[PDB]
C-alpha cells in the first residue's frame, strides 16, 4: 500500500534515475515519456501523485493539467527547466500544486513528494 | 470574504511592501514580525495562510511552524533566505507546504499562494 508516483519525463535516463531514487525511499514509481500517454494514462491509473515537465511531445504539460484535472485531483508537481517567472506561475494557475527546477536535488523532490502528499 | 493572509518577517519594510502588493491582488494581510508573538496570533486568529520566515527573534520559523501546526492546519508557505537543500527539506518535514527562497518576484509568491489556497 505504497504511494503510487508517476513521473512524466521526455528524458528517459533522467526519469529512470529519479524512479529509482524515489522507489529507495518507499514509493511505487512508474514512468510516461509522452504527453498524450500521460494525459490516458494519469485519468485511468489514478496515481496518488503526479510528476510532470512542463516540456513533453505529443502533449506539452499544461495541455496534460488542463487534460486530466477534470477527472483526476490528486498533486501535480511541475518539475521542468522551464523557470521563467511567467513561465512557473502560468503552470501553478494551470492547476499545478507545485513548480520545481531543473535540475532538483533528489531529497528536495522526496520532501516536495512528501509534503503534497500530506495535504490530501 | 477575501482570503486572509498572515505574513511573519523580521524585516519590517519588507513585509509592508510584501503587504502592500498582496493587498492589490484581492486578499486581506496582516503583519507581524516576532515569532513568539506569531504563534500566539496564528493560533487564535486562524489566518487563511500564513507566510513565514525561517530567521525570526523570539521563535525561529520552524518553532513556530511546530508549535502552531497542533492547533492550526491551514497553508504555511516558508519564505527565506534560508536556501540550503538541508534546510528546504526540514521545513517541509517540519510541516510548512512550501518554501520559497528570497527574494521572491512579487507575482511568483501570488501563485503560490493561490495554488495553496486552491489546495483546502
Amino acid at each position: 500500500k505504497l504511494p503510487k508516483i508517476l513521473i512524466v519525463e521526455d528524458d528517459e535516463r533522467l526519469a529512470r534515475l529519479t524512479q529509482e531514487y524515489l522507489i529507495r525511499n518507499g514509493l511505487e514509481v512508474g514512468v510516461e515519456t509522452d504527453g498524450n500517454r500521460a494525459i490516458r494514462r494519469i485519468i485511468s491509473e489514478q496515481p496518488d501523485l503526479v510528476v510532470l515537465d512542463v516540456m513533453l511531445p505529443g502533449a506539452d504539460g499544461l495541455t496534460v493539467c488542463r487534460e486530466v484535472r477534470p477527472h483526476y485531483h490528486q498533486p501535480i508537481l511541475m518539475l521542468t527547466a522551464r523557470t521563467e517567472d511567467m513561465d512557473q506561475v502560468l503552470g501553478l494557475e494551470m492547476g499545478a500544486d507545485d513548480y520545481v527546477a531543473k535540475p532538483v536535488q533528489p531529497r528536495v523532490l522526496l520532501a516536495r513528494i512528501r509534503a503534497l502528499l500530506r495535504r490530501t
